[PDB]
Parts: structure tokens; C-alpha cells; sequence
């Protein structure tokens, strides 16, 4: 027996727009090296694709963009890997 | 390319490997640790034979369910208990 | 590309790096009988001395460092064995 | 209670008369990363015992690089039977 797991993981599909991109910011980044998943949703823009799909929320957890791991990802090459991210993006998040 | 890879693949048990790899991994998790990996994979298996799955790989969730927080010993008897289908996520080299 | 009923020995030579050390992560568990060889890589970070070696995966069976066997030793005595060794390693490992 | 074990690499060319010079033992029914062959004899004169490290009790971790986990006494005796002359073992003594 167990305690029940708290969290569940949650594929979400987004297109960016011209307009907002993928329409959400993002705090942190790794500190404990190659394995830190470090990297949380800081804000939703209203009105842009994460607001518009409605999974997405401040405070889930980053894991990937398409199959692009974050793992021990610092916080300028994240925001590097969204920009270049193509239009068609699956976020895996992890949710409470 | 430094980056690691996040990958789904989806399993069938089978009656003489099960999924057929093995895990490891500590007890003590935080709340957000991910501490369980992939230590072997049985040659003719579900994993084997499916081709994704390899030692060393992190495994994230089994059917939505996360493994953050989740003791080796959980994580255990989450493989066991699971029913025959099984989608995992899981992060890779 | 499936797994092999016969898995593989390997020898590792790698030099210490002041800030990455050997670059590598292990795991295992606590409690281990006086033979079993518990310990296994995690992780190999990019641009340190393990990664740049190109042999050492995340995955492979870590079974001595400068002669000094795992078997019947804990992650916490692993950790230790590796922050000990000098600033020339050779690792046998196995590998699948 | 007793320290780490060492691990070893052992050099050995195979002899006619000889082979390698020693012998094995273990279990037929082993897990995927079980590694459950012992050294159990080594022949007076033969390589093995030229050599001075291998001895009985020792743990053969490796074949050139073949690992033996998982592998039976049948299959690890068909392993050294098939290994070319020059022979490189991993071991582990106490
Ligand atoms: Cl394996
Ligand atoms: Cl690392
Ligand atoms: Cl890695
Ligand atoms: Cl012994």
C-alpha cells in the first residue's frame, strides 16, 4: 500500500499566434544541474492561445516543449527554446 | 542539441515479462522530485519489443498519473497494480 | 536496436573537472547485500568530462571507481566513493 | 564489517594444455543483471595460476567485454569456451 500520488501529468496543444506567441510567461530554472525541472508558469495572457485552450495555469510545471526536455534547462535557454519552438507546440506539463 | 527527450509509449502487459523492465530509484521524495528510472529491460518483453524504452531512462508518469513525490516503493506497486494497457511518459538522453 | 541477452563491459577514463567534477549523476538504493551492485548513472551533463568522453550513458551499471568495487555499497557511500577519488578516474562499468 | 572489494583486470592467453586455467561455478537461473559466477578451482602451472591473482571464490564479473549478468553456468562456460586466445576478466576479490 501507498499514499495516493497528488499530481498528474497533462498534454496541452497550442498554436502560437503572431500576436501573442504561445501566450504565457515562465519563471525559474534549473539550480540542482541536469535533472532540475525548474522551470513554472508565471502568467496566462488573456486572450492568447494557453487562455484560449484553458488547461494551462500559472504555477504548473514545465517539462516540455514538444519533445524538447527542460530538464536542467537554465532560465534564458528556456526562454530561448519557446521562441524557437515551431508553430505547432505540445506543452507536457505537470499539474496538482 | 544538449537538451534531453520527453517521450510517450504506450505498453501491453504480458503474462511472462509484465512490462518488462525494472526499476530503481530512492525512497525519501519531495513533493516534486522524479526519482525513478529505468535499471534493466527484459529482453523479449513489452518494452524490449516496443523499442523506446531503455535503461536509464526517467519515468514521469503511468496513464496520466505523475510520479513526483513518488517513492520507489509506490512507484512499485503503481507498475504492478496497473491495468494491462499503460501510456508512460517518461525523459531520455 | 533491442535490448541483448548478453550485456557489455566497459573501461572509462576520465579526469576531474573543477566545476563539473566527473559529470555524471548516479542512483541506487539504501540497503544493499554484500554483493549487490546497486548503483546506476542518472545523468551525463553536457560538456563535462563523461559527455565529452562519449561512453558513459545514463542507464549504465557503475561497478568500481580506481579499483574500488560497489558491490554492497549504498547510494550515500557511492556518492562518497566518487567525491574521494582522485582527479584521475577509471570506471568499469556495464552497459546494455 | 569487511571493506570494499577490489575490482580486478586479468590478462590471460589461452594454453593448450591449459585453456585458462580454472574453473567456474554457478547457478543456471539467473535474473537479467544477476551476476552469479565464482571462480572455483585454479589448475597449478595453467595461466590463471601463473598469473597469481585469480583465485578460488573470486567473483568473474566479465569475459572480455561480455558481462555475465544474467548469464548461467551452461552459457558462461560456452562464453569462455568461444573467448580467442588473449583474454582480458574482470573480477572481484575481497
Ligand atoms: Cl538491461
Ligand atoms: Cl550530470
Ligand atoms: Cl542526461
Ligand atoms: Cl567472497
Amino acid at each position: 500500500g501507498h499514499m495516493s500520488p497528488e499530481r498528474e501529468i497533462t498534454l496541452v496543444n497550442l498554436k502560437k499566434d503572431a500576436k501573442y506567441g504561445l501566450g504565457f510567461q515562465i519563471i525559474g530554472g534549473e539550480k540542482m544541474g541536469r535533472l532540475d525541472l525548474g522551470i513554472f508558469i508565471s502568467s496566462v495572457a488573456p486572450g492568447g492561445p494557453a487562455d484560449l485552450d484553458g488547461c494551462l495555469k500559472p504555477g504548473d510545471r514545465l517539462i516540455s516543449v514538444n519533445s524538447v526536455s527542460l530538464e536542467g534547462v537554465s532560465h534564458h535557454a528556456a526562454i530561448e527554446i519557446l521562441q524557437n519552438a515551431p508553430e505547432d507546440v505540445t506543452l507536457v506539463i505537470s499539474q496538482p
